Parts: structure tokens; C-alpha cells; sequence
């Protein structure tokens, strides 16, 4: 039937979503093998972390190409092998390289995971937006995402597992174990890669030009073109802060009381391991499916007002407090904030943005806002450990407060789009002129 093309788009998200944040938890332990001293370079940290989602934006533009010049039939199982490989190279940096060049080594095999990433990431939104054509389309593609939950999750969970299987070797001395374990991250992915690759097999420019005139003159009538300016403005505003806090919530939970002088290697990583899996357990998962409940009840601008303004109140809390009061305050206004990331801007601008267009243009519509939402994910995702050094981890909360107000003002410009056909009001639009 229909339904298991939308589980293999989830399966699609949900190894996506795995390889994007385990970043988070493999990090802290590439510090303890090669920087056991000092932190991770600033830097060089970023760039590692960033690496993916600007490889992202690279997949998603160069499989483009190629999947319209040559249709899809040319895309569809190249996207996953670049991943597999990539995985691969990266799981297997040299035990024995100096720590700047193993870092060097990952960042750029997460690029290229990144351009694989970058494949089936939008045509998994496509594919029942276009398909559905009923008021439980936000219920359909809300499930999907829901996948980018279980991806952190399952990442957390896999870590406190791993951590605690290496217990009492690491209890007995044998501290370089962690190199072993954080290849055992990354590498748990192939799993479900492998069983996906086999599940998927078993006047071109003076087209591109008329379609170019087609979308110029759509986007520029006010009505049409602020649509497409609140899909750009949302998605770009929200990932700021959604990926540099979601990349790094390691070491914001490192202010916190999560990370210490007490306590030996295990005690370490297990339980900043453990800070991980309650904020992703408690807030950022449930969040997604608040939102699938409500979306075809309360609609979608309702839910990023809410959204934006309620992580904006959490952010202020942390930029505010979060060097005068205890762990305890601080660790629930930071599962509240991811709780309202998922239940509300993050999961609504991308059901926004499939949503709002009609079909004759959904593909560039969709595309560019997407697009701007990678972009400021790599703003935060480049910068977000450099700052934290320059200025504070406060004064950077502080700027993540401020996108979400912007995100808030933004998202007036938008349309609601429950209940609503794209292409029937394209339709009566113009039969009304
Ligand atoms: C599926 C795609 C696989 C991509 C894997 C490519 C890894 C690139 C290897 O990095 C190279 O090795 C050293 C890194 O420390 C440096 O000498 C050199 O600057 C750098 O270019
Ligand atoms: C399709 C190309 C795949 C090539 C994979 C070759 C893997 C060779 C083994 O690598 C080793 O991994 C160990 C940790 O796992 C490290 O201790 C060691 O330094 C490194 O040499
Ligand atoms: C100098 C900055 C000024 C920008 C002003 C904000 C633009 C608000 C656009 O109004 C729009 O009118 C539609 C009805 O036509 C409503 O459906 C929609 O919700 C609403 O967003």
C-alpha cells in the first residue's frame, strides 16, 4: 500500500537526523582521546560541526542537477552509498595521527556525508505533499519529521549504552578505550544504511528560463511574494538557534552542572551522557508529537507564534541565569526551550514551506527555503564555540533570544495554510482576475 513509501522517507529522515547530531556525542570523546588536556580548538570544533550542514546545502544543489538533467531515476540510491561511504572513512581516522589532523580528517568526511545528507532531504517532503491532497497532509509530513527526534535519541541512547559497555574497562585503566567507542557511534549508522540501500533496490536552459519567468512573476505581487519572504525568514531565523544549540548542547550542558573537577574518565562521559538523553527524552522528542496532535486542530502560525516566543522566554532564562543560579533551574529551561523548538518554529516552518505553495512552482518555493534554513544553520553551526570564547555563552543566548523575537515578527507574514488547498486558491485567484 501506500504506507510503506512514507516509512522509508522516515527511515530516510531518521539516518539523516542520526548521523547529523551524533556530532554532539562523539565530540566530548575526540576530546578526552586528543585534547584531554585543553578543549577542543575553537575553531577547528566548528568546523567540524558545521561541516555537515554545509555539505548539506552542496548535496542538495548538486543533486538537484543532476536528478533534473537526468531524472530521478539517476539519483536515488547514489545519495546513500555517499553516506555509507563517508560514514566509513570517517569511523576509521588513524588511531595513531596527530589530534588537529584527525580532526581535519573528520570535518571533511562530513562534508561529504553532508552532500549525501543534502540528497534525499527535501523529495522526502515532496513526495506526499503532493500525494496526500487532504486536510491530513501536516499530520503526514509532522510524522515523518518526528523521525529528526528519534535520530538524537536513539544517538543519545546508543551512547549511554556504549559508555556503560566500556564501564569496567575504563574503570580499570584502559583510558583509550573512548577512541574505540566514538568510531562505535558513528559506525552504529550502517545498520539501518545497509538495510535501507538493499530496501531501495529490492533545451534544458530554455526550459530553466521559462520557468525562471514563471516563478519572477509569481513572487513578485506583495501577497505572493511575503509568502515566500515568512518561508525564508522563518526557517532561516529558527535554525540559528535550533543547530547551534542542538550541535553543541554538549557544552552548554558543560556549564551546567553536567561537566566537573570531581570524577574520573567514566564518571565523565557517563554523565554528561546521561544530561544528553534527559533533555533529548524529556523535551526535544515529545515536542514533535505535541505538534503532530495539534497542527490540524490549532494550526500552523498559531503553533510558531507559540513556538518562537516560548523558546524565546527559555533563552532569555539561560542568558540571564545561567551564571547565578544552580543546575537544577537551569536544566528544565533548557529541556523547556528544545520541548518548544519541536513543539512549535522547527517542526511548523517546515510543514510551512511544503505547504504554502502551489505545485507549478512548490519545487523552487520550497527549495530556496529550505536553502535558508541551512544557511543559518551554518551561521551558528561555524561560529557558535568561537563566540562562546569571544563574548560568553550568555551574550550568545542572548543573540539566539533576539532571532526568535524576529522569528515571532516574522511569522505575521504568513499565511495559514490548515485546511487550505495551494492550488485551488492559485486557482480561484486567478479566475477572480
Ligand atoms: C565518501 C567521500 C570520502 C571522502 C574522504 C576524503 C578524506 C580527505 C582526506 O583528507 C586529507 O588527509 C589529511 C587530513 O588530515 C590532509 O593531508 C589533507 O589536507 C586532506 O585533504
Ligand atoms: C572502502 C574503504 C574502507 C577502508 C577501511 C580500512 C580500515 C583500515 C583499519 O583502519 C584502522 O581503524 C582503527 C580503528 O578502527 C585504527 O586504530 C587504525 O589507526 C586504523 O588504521
Ligand atoms: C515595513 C514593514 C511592514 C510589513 C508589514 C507586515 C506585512 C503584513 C502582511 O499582511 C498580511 O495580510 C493578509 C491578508 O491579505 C493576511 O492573511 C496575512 O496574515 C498578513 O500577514
Amino acid at each position: 500500500p501506500q504506507i510503506k513509501l512514507v516509512l522509508l522517507a522516515g527511515v530516510g529522515f531518521f539516518l539523516d537526523a542520526y548521523d547529523l547530531f551524533i556530532i554532539n556525542q562523539v565530540a566530548p570523546m575526540l576530546a578526552q582521546v586528543y585534547f584531554p588536556k585543553t578543549g577542543l580548538p575553537a575553531q577547528r570544533q566548528d568546523l567540524m560541526k558545521a561541516a555537515a550542514n554545509i555539505g548539506c546545502v552542496v548535496g542538495q544543489v548538486m543533486f538537484g542537477v543532476l536528478g533534473d538533467s537526468f531524472g530521478r531515476k539517476f539519483v536515488y540510491g547514489k545519495e546513500l552509498i555517499l553516506i555509507i561511504v563517508a560514514t566509513i572513512f570517517q569511523m576509521s581516522a588513524p588511531s595513531h595521527w596527530d589530534g588537529n589532523r584527525v580532526l581535519t580528517w573528520i570535518t571533511i568526511c562530513r562534508v561529504f556525508l553532508g552532500i549525501g545528507i543534502g540528497g534525499d532531504y527535501p523529495m522526502s517532503a515532496t513526495v506526499v505533499s503532493d500525494r496526500a491532497n487532504i486536510h491530513r497532509r501536516g499530520t503526514l509530513l509532522c510524522f515523518i519529521f518526528a523521525n529528526q527526534g528519534w535520530g538524537s535519541f536513539v544517538g543519545s541512547l546508543v551512547t549511554i549504552v556504549t559508555i556503560s559497555g566500556f564501564k569496567h574497562r575504563l574503570k580499570s585503566g584502559h583510558t583509550h578505550d573512548v577512541d574505540k567507542a566514538w568510531r562505535i557511534l558513528i559506525g552504529l549508522s550502517l545498520i539501518p544504511a545497509f538495510g535501507t540501500l538493499y530496501q531501495r533496490l529490492t533545451g534544458v536552459i530554455a526550459s530553466k528560463k521559462a520557468h525562471w519567468q514563471e516563478f519572477v512573476a509569481y513572487f513578485s505581487t506583495w501577497n505572493h511574494f511575503r509568502n515566500l519572504l515568512g518561508s525564508m525568514l522563518g526557517w532561516f531565523l529558527v535554525d540559528i538557534a535550533f543547530y547551534g544549540i542542538n550541535l553543541n548542547q554538549s557544552v552548554v550542558l558543560a556549564q551546567i552542572g553536567f561537566a566537573g573537577k570531581t570524577g574520573d574518565v567514566y564518571d565523565k562521559l557517563f554523565q554528561l551522557a546521561t544530561g544528553n538523553i534527559i533533555v533529548t527524552a524529556l523535551g526535544f522528542l515529545p515536542g514533535y508529537y505535541f505538534t503532530l496532535f495539534l497542527i490540524d486542530i490549532v494550526g500552523r502560525k498559531k503553533l510558531q507564534f507559540m513556538g518562537f516566543i516560548m523558546s524565546g522566554l527559555f533563552l532569555a532564562i539561560l542568558a540571564g541565569e545561567i551564571d547565578h543560579i544552580g543546575k537544577g533551574p537551569l536544566l528544565a529551561c533548557f529541556t523547556f526551550m528544545q520541548f518548544f523548538f519541536n513543539f512549535g518554529a522547527n517542526t511548523t516552518t517546515f510543514i510551512v514551506a511544503a505547504e504554502l505553495f502551489p505545485t507549478r512552482i512548490r519545487a523552487s518555493a520550497h527549495g530556496i527555503s529550505a536553502a535558508a534554513g541551512k544557511c543559518g544553520a551554518i551561521l551558528s553551526s561555524l561560529v557558535f564555540n568561537q563566540l562562546k570564547a569571544k563574548i560568553g555563552t550568555s551574550a550568545v543566548l542572548w543573540i539566539f533570544f533576539s532571532t526568535c523575537i524576529l522569528g515571532f515578527i516574522s511569522t505575521f507574514l504568513i499565511d495559514e495554510t490548515m485546511g487550505v488547498d495551494p492550488d485551488e486558491k492559485d486557482l480561484e485567484e486567478r479566475r477572480a482576475r
